[PDB]
C-alpha cells in the first residue's frame, strides 16, 4: 500500500497473508474454511496466516493453516487478468473471535464515490520496493466506469473497477494483490492490477466481486 497508514493489530480481522515461506499476496476470509484471493496468486504449497500484523514475529493470535484446495475461476485469463477470483479451502476451519472473524459477500454492486478500506502488507513505495511488517491500510473511492475506462483503455471488462486518487500518491501495490476492498462492510473488490503504483492518472483495478455472489456460493455449496 502506498500512502496509507498503520492500520493497528488486527482490526482488520478479515485480512489473510498467503504464504510459501515468504508473503506473497493477501486474502479475505468469507466463512471459518474459506477465503477468496485473486487467480493470479494461484500456486501450490500455500499456508493460509490468519489473526497477522506483523508478519515477521509471532506477536500471538495468528492461526497458520494450509490450503486443502485453491479454485481458480475456470474462464481466469492471465493475460487479460478478466475473472481475477480464486476460493482457498482451509484444511481446517479457523477459530473466529474479534482477532479473525469473516467479512460479508455483497447483495448489490457498489457505486462511483463509495468510500473503502483497502489493505495489505505490499510494497509502500511507488519508485522502489519497500515491503512493511506490519498491516497497512488505506481509503480510497470507486471511480465512475468513464474515469476508469479513460485510464485504461480497452483493458476494463464489466469485471472489474478502478478506486484509488488519479493525482497518484496513494494505491494499493504488488503484495497488496489478492485483498480487500471493504465497502460499508462489505467485501466488493479483490486486488488485482494497475500500472506501477501510484501513478497520476492510472488508479489501481480489482475485480468486481458482486458479479462472482452466485459463482462463490456455488462453488463452496459443492466443496
Ligand atoms: N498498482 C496497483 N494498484 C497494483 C495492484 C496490485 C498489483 N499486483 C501487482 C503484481 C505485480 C507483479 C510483477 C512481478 C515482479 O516484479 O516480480 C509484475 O509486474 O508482473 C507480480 C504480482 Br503476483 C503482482 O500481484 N502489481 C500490482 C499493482
Ligand atoms: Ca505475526
Ligand atoms: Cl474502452
Amino acid at each position: 500500500i502506498v500512502g496509507g497508514y498503520t492500520c493497528g493489530a488486527n482490526t482488520v480481522p478479515y485480512q489473510v497473508s498467503l504464504n510459501s515461506g515468504y508473503h506473497f499476496c493477501g486474502g479475505s476470509l468469507i466463512n471459518s474454511q474459506w477465503v477468496v484471493s485473486a487467480a493470479h496468486c494461484y500456486k501450490s504449497g500455500i499456508q493460509v496466516r490468519l489473526g497477522e500484523d506483523n508478519i515477521n514475529v509471532v506477536e500471538g493470535n495468528e492461526q497458520f493453516i494450509s490450503a486443502s484446495k485453491s479454485i481458480v475461476h475456470p474462464s481466469y485469463n492471465s493475460n487479460t487478468l478478466n475473472n481475477d477470483i480464486m476460493l482457498i479451502k482451509l484444511k481446517s476451519a479457523a477459530s473466529l473471535n474479534s482477532r479473525v472473524a469473516s467479512i460479508s459477500l455483497p447483495t448489490s454492486c457498489a457505486s462511483a464515490g463509495t468510500q473503502c478500506l483497502i489493505s495489505g502488507w505490499g510494497n509502500t513505495k511507488s519508485s522502489g520496493t519497500s515491503y512493511p511488517d506490519v498491516l497497512k491500510c488505506l481509503k480510497a473511492p470507486i471511480l465512475s466506469d468513464s474515469s476508469c475506462k479513460s485510464a485504461y483503455p480497452g483493458q476494463i471488462t464489466s469485471n472489474m473497477f478502478c478506486a484509488g486518487y488519479l493525482e497518484g500518491g496513494k494505491d494499493s501495490c504488488q503484495g497488496d494483490s489478492g485483498g480487500p476492498v471493504v465497502c460499508s462492510g462489505k467485501l466488493q473488490g479483490i486486488v488485482s492490477w494497475g500500472s506501477g503504483c501510484a501513478q497520476k492518472n492510472k488508479p489501481g483495478v480489482y475485480t468486481k466481486v458482486c458479479n462472482y455472489v452466485s459463482w462463490i456460493k456455488q462453488t463452496i455449496a459443492s466443496n
